[PDB]
């Protein structure tokens, strides 16, 4: 069984997109995961773009998990440099039919009252409590206090090529990060049993995430669009 | 103990080089691991250049295990496409003081006579018996059987970046190959505990080879080049 989607752009009201909050997709075919009124990101905003269909990632018959490979392209553009950007973006994979969770540095994923499992990848922008240096790709699993984590820096407005692949068989999740403009190259790894903390089915998508009003800081922003997006998945079975 | 280096460009007679067989730095500063003459590869040649100084991956008194980083560019060349371009080039640890090993296939580092242990990664460009299709990034222990392998599309004659990384707390070792031109990005990873395979003390460097004589085709050839290399080991202890 094998399942993929690939998007070179996106349309207005993509039937294979589900949009939430204030995601939206632009006349120009980019995904803005959070608001931006007349080119100018705001704060307080949160956004996420689930795949329409939920994905199957292990079979409980057979005990098998499956292996998968996605790429997408983004941009953050940080107008404001002062004081601080926030919050940043991730990919996710949660349980089917979740609601977007906190803002900020929760990235709209985690939900404190009501917490649902999920493995994601951030690119977080902002520095919490929990936070090492910024800005740096994390691996989250169930938590935004990463088990790994590697700083990056960030080419301000520029394309950013990311690749995520899972091999089952090691449990291995990498992911690549890519700035063609600058040339840099930044890597980073972790062992996640997806057995062990998703269900058999599940979303797969984006989340993202400005500054939370309680920051008191209206330049706490940024820009998250997702430009292009392919995803391809195997399970045995 | 943190031990680093890094070549932004190869000197005529590198006194922290030593080079095997036909390896030989060109006027221009680049690493031909393998035999070219007036600006054409020929078969039957197979070359090796190893860091001078023999670097420590583990500690038998602590026990714990270096973790390091490495990147590189190289350029291989393809100048007949018919019937088969090979073999292609390799990093490679190893014991230290070791000789080269069989050419074609075995990129030089393995020596059916007297097998000493090794990891590598390797970029195939000719199908063997063992191989699966080719070109193929693959992570060899011990052998050219690769022990997991991802197939990629060569960048004729331009340039490869390379980045190699192992993490000792995870044992996780990932490469990713990026063909800057064709904005092309290749991943690959596996599990690896080279305190299981290698002795504490290693050499680091790279092998390549091309067409064996009993393939009978003069053809079987290609350019291995190395631009330029960096490493950095990190042993807490
Ligand atoms: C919030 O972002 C604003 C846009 O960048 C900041 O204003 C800009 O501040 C620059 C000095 O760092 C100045 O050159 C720009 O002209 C100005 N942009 C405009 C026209 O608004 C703003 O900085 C604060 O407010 C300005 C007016 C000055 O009083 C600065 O000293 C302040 O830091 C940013 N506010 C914060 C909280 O940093
Ligand atoms: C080895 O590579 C050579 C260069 O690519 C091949 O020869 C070239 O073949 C072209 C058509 O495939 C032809 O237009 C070129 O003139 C020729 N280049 C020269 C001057 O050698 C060669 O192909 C075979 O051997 C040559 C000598 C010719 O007889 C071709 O017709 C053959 O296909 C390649 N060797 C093999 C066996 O593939
Ligand atoms: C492939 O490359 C070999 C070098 O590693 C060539 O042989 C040379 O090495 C042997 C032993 O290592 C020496 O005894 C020879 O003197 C070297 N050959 C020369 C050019 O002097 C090898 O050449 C072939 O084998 C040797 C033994 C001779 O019979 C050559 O005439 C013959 O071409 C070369 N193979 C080919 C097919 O070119
Ligand atoms: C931050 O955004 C939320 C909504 O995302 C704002 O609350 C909404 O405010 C509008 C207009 O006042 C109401 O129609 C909605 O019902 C409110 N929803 C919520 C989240 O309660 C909130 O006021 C914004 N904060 C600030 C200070 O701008
Ligand atoms: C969860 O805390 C928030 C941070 O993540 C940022 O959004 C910051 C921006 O000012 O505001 C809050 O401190
Ligand atoms: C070990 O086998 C050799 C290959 O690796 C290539 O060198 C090929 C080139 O023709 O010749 C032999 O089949
Ligand atoms: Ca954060
Ligand atoms: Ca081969
Ligand atoms: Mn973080
Ligand atoms: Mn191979």
């Amino acid at each position: 069984k094998t399942i993929s989607f690939n998007f070179n752009q996106f349309h207005q009201n993509e039937e294979q997109l589900k949009l939430q909050r204030d995601a939206r997709i632009s006349s120009n075919s980019v995904l803005e995961l959070t608001k931006v009124v007349n080119g100018v990101p705001t704060w307080n905003s949160t956004g996420r773009a689930l795949y329409a269909k939920p994905v199957q990632v292990w079979d409980s018959t057979t005990g098998n998990v499956a292996s998968f490979e996605t790429r997408f392209s983004f941009s953050i553009r940080q107008p404001f440099p002062r004081p601080h950007p926030a919050d940043g973006l991730v990919f996710f994979i949660a349980p089917p039919n979740t609601q977007t969770g906190e803002g900020g540095g929760y990235f709209g994923i985690y939900n404190p009252l009501s917490p649902y499992p999920f493995v994601a990848v951030e690119f977080d922008t902002f520095r919490n409590t929990w936070d090492p240096q910024i800005p740096h790709i994390g691996i989250d699993v169930n938590s935004v206090i990463s088990t790994k984590t590697v700083p990056f820096t960030l080419d301000n407005g520029g394309i950013a090529n990311v690749v995520i692949k899972y091999d089952a068989s090691t449990k291995i999740l990498h992911v690549v990060l890519v700035f063609p403009s600058l040339g840099t190259i930044y890597t980073i790894a972790d062992i996640v049993d997806l057995k062990q903390v998703l269900p058999e089915s599940v979303n797969v998508g984006f989340s993202a995430a400005t500054g939370d009003p309680s920051g008191k800081q209206r330049n706490a922003t940024e820009t998250h669009d997702i430009l292009s997006w392919s995803f391809s998945a195997s399970l045995p079975g």
